[PDB]
């Protein structure tokens, strides 16, 4: 009934299987819900993307390894060309272009237009200032942007007064004035049916990045060499960790959310940046606590998610010699009863119960 | 030309090509039926539906995991909606909620009300007491209500005795001074050409899930044992038996259908919630007799399918030791006339023959 223009992601090609975090959870997530309702999908994508047996109109633009100027173009063409022949009740992006922005504005899509983000304002890097810059611009032509968290948007009105050398082009004066996100809720995850929570072992799971200098996973797989026995750790072989570390690689998602059922904690690792956190929400859905490292004063999605979860608090002149002792004694002195795990399911259900997500999607699908 | 809103089951999507039994069989088979006499089917059913070749108006309340709240005021909402533009020959229903059958009479359709049943009562059973209270509201309202067996009819005249601490609510002075089913069977089997009865081997069988306190599958089992050569049991994985009863795991049900031919009889202990059972209907339809375990003085599907059938009596008190004894017994000493097992056959074809089949829905589906 729902008949949408679709802009994806652009790091990798589309494939329903793929578990990882970013923009790319936040991509398939959308197009999943789009699908369910059985939503008219034009997508604007990639030759090697692929849909399993999901309806979709695919209108590729090139083969995708890095996206090309070439392929932007197209892209940009084919938004105006089908915006011409067909009446769009919205178009979705995930944090697009300039040229898709523009493209979107001259097509007369500007007022329909539903953006969703995920990556954090770092001034240092061109390409994220750019992502942002063109979400101040899509404020403007009057489109709406969404966060997944309540923590994401608290840390935008942080991002809103980081500068650097990078940043002379970007429009502070507006920004300042004007938070980017929406105020409606996005639903994370989608729980059909009430969640039975499962008594704990002693095992306790990192499921991150090997990625020292945004998730610190060299502090999490220190404490999971303390457990022993009872530590594991799981990490794509796209981040895969140095030997000294055992960890298990590239084990399909299934599994690793099977295992975890059964868990006794979670170990999360990334002080600074928790903006969605999908590894905290996996866990807490099934009752499994997070120990979550994190800055003083610092936004964290997942104490959004559980309220009560245990704090193992740094700031950025921490050394490692005693984040790691610090976080590795919260992690062996670790207790929870099995009413904290039911406690901590049944909110995130009284949350994203499939009711409450659905009407929050409709929140977003309003002109 | 005949014009029939249809409200499905509510567990699972629809699928042409599911082949279980309970009320998806006979959601399935109502509407194969409608499609064959060319209804105009207006179906509020759920987006991941399925329907083939068929010919349906389709009216998504959502994608189907587990049925919510939100999805049955969906349904309600659009009950009265298009009851509002169209005038409805008939409503179906499959064991509907609350709120549907409230739908249905505010929608001014309640006394063209077809709904259809198959799950036995249970009064330990929150969601099964909420179904009958439901099938009594229907009654109530004018509607109409069919049952699958004559002794589905008898054990409901059984239900109405039936209480427990779930059951306050239930009408029961209603309920036990009117039978809430209709005369006339909706037809639970269909043959197609009439199968040519072929003389009996020695070899008797067990198509039973292994169920203990349904379908005392250990007893059946115990009697195939005893049988030596001259017995075998069929199991679903999802149903299989301990290692000391070998059995054949989900063998094709067209397999097991073709060795039954030549069977000489066919072992059934289900005592008390004979209701359908299929595997009956399948062995006397090819002119196998049932060896049936029943309770006294207790409705059962078989003694409907062949009056002839062998009875091995007990009661609740009956030890499980003494059954096993009692039932081998029945077993090892059963004989049968190729004459029997042709009358049999005969008397089941006269039923359900496909003609006699159109010839039942006929009469449900008239005004
Ligand atoms: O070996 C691994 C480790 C993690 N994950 C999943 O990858 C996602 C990580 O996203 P998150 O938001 O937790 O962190 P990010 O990688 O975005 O920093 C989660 O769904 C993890 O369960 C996975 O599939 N395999
Ligand atoms: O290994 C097996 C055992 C049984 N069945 C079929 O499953 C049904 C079981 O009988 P019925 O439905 O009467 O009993 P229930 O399971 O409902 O108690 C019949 O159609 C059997 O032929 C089957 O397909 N495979």
């Amino acid at each position: 009934h729902m008949k949408v223009m679709f802009i994806p992601s652009r790091a990798v090609p589309f494939n329903p299987d793929r578990v990882q975090g970013g923009l790319e959870a936040v991509h398939l997530n959308v197009l999943k819900y789009l699908v369910s309702i059985g939503a008219d999908i034009d997508y604007i994508g990639f030759d090697n993307d692929t849909f399993g047996d999901w309806k979709v109109t695919h209108h590729p633009v090139g083969h995708l390894t890095k996206f090309s100027l070439g392929m932007s173009y197209t892209m940009a063409r084919k938004i105006v060309e089908l915006a011409g022949i067909h009446e769009y009740d919205f178009v979705v992006t995930m944090e697009p272009t300039k040229l898709t922005v523009q493209a979107i504005k001259d097509a007369g899509l500007s007022k329909v237009h539903k953006n969703f983000m995920a990556t954090p304002f770092e001034p240092v890097s061109r390409g994220i200032v750019q992502i942002w810059d063109q979400t101040i611009q899509i404020h403007k032509n009057g489109g709406k942007s969404y966060a997944p968290t309540k923590a994401f948007r608290e840390f935008e009105r942080k991002y809103c007064h980081m500068t650097s050398a990078l940043t002379d082009k970007i429009d502070y004066d507006y920004w300042r004035a004007n938070p980017l996100f929406e105020a409606e809720d996005y639903p994370v995850i989608c729980l059909n049916e009430k969640p039975e929570v499962l008594p704990a072992t002693d095992l306790i799971i990192s499921a991150q990045r090997y990625d020292t200098k945004m998730r610190r996973t060299d502090v999490a797989l220190e404490a999971i060499k303390a457990l022993g026995e009872n530590g594991v750790g799981y990490c794509p072989s796209k981040w895969a960790p140095p030997a000294k570390y055992p960890v298990i690689i590239d084990a399909p998602h299934s599994e690793i959310m099977e295992r975890l059922k059964t868990a006794k904690a979670l170990i999360n690792t990334c002080p600074d940046t928790g903006t969605v956190e999908n590894s905290s929400i996996e866990a807490i859905s099934k009752g499994v606590p997070v120990i979550q490292l994190v800055f003083k004063d610092y936004p964290h999605a997942t104490f959004e998610y559980d309220p009560d979860t245990v704090r193992v608090e740094i700031d950025f002149s921490t050394p490692k010699k005693e984040v790691v002792a610090l976080y590795t004694k919260a992690v062996l002195e670790f207790t929870d009863t099995y009413e904290a795990r039911v406690k901590r399911a049944e909110a995130v259900w009284k949350k994203y119960n499939r009711d409450a997500v659905v009407a929050m999607w409709d929140k977003i699908f309003t002109a």
